[PDB]
């Protein structure tokens, strides 16, 4: 490294290998993501560079975009743990409701900020939500999906998780809206509460059908235009909707109400991050300190 010193391999992210590294000059510790494949579209360089200006306390800071030796590296502020690991660690006892609420509230503030700046995440998942010892949680990888248009894979054949994908994406809609992020966050909220993924599909159709089996197969009444979507098939089985009381027990009615609005089928009916922040569920929100073992 011309200015870094690898501390260790943090993982093999969706867009390449990630290392924890120390800037030999500043001494700062950062996350360095090597971007995957053979060309690096200058279009992406400009778009990514724009994200360097997207600063908010609940968004992982993109410190630098390094395009040298015809390679692309993203330098991000470093956080010690992701929500997936934290949820697994809290599996026996569950994350306390006050902390679940604090995290959801913070994540919505982060989304409201990005969305007001016309930046979508598109691939939110527990592994992309980073936490620290202060009780903060931050969204990582905002805007990379668009800047890199197509997703595909990482670089070492890894199974893309579809668990948090909004139904309009699964039905082949080519135009994503801010609503896809609200859907993903709703799925994560449910998972924090129950300690089980809400819709753990293992294929695109299994993902879609798991959603239908829980929320009911969508129709023109609840989702105008759904039957004209690219991958919609009249042959889809028609399942009845289940009650949220059975989906995320023992979450209270304020929580079920908010989740239901985050999971509406019609992206246009789905609650916005700004509106969600005003939901009665957050009347008593606080910022607890999590028990983090690093
Ligand atoms: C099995 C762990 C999966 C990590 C995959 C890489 N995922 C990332 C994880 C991060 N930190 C949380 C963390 C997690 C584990 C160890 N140490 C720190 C960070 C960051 N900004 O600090 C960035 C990325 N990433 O995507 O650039």
């Amino acid at each position: 490294m011309e200015n870094f010193q690898k501390v260790e391999k943090i993982g093999e992210g969706t867009y390449g290998v990630v290392y924890k590294a120390r800037n030999k000059l500043t001494g700062e510790v950062v996350a360095l993501k090597k971007i995957r494949t053979e060309g690096v579209p200058s279009t992406a360089i400009r778009e990514i560079s724009l994200l360097k200006e997207l600063n908010h306390p609940n968004i992982v800071k993109l410190l630098d975009v390094i395009h040298t030796e015809n390679k692309l590296y993203l330098v991000f502020e470093f956080l010690h743990q992701d929500l997936k690991k934290f949820m697994d660690a809290s599996a026996l006892t569950g994350i306390p409701l006050p902390l679940i609420k604090s995290y959801l509230f913070q994540l919505l503030q982060g989304l409201a900020f990005c969305h007001s700046h016309r930046v979508l995440h598109r691939d939110l998942k527990p592994q992309n939500l980073l936490i620290n010892t202060e009780g903060a949680i931050k969204l990582a990888d905002f805007g990379l999906a668009r800047a890199f248009g197509v997703p595909v894979r990482t670089y070492t054949h890894e199974v893309v998780t579809l668990w948090y994908r909004a139904p309009e994406i699964l039905l082949g809609c080519k135009y994503y809206s801010t609503a896809v992020d609200i859907w993903s966050l709703g799925c994560i909220f449910a998972e924090m509460v129950t300690r089980r993924a809400l819709f753990p599909g293992d294929s695109e159709i299994d993902q879609l059908f798991r959603i239908f089996r829980t929320l009911g197969t969508p129709d023109e009444v609840v989702w105008p235009g759904v039957t004209s979507m690219p991958d919609y098939k009249p042959s889809f089985p028609k399942w009845a909707r289940q009650d949220f009381s059975k989906v995320v027990p023992p979450l209270d009615e304020d929580g079920r109400s908010l989740l239901s609005q985050m999971l509406h089928y019609d992206p246009n009916k789905r609650i916005s991050a700004k509106a969600a922040l005003a939901h009665p569920f957050f009347q008593d929100v606080t910022k607890p300190v999590p028990h983090l073992r690093l």
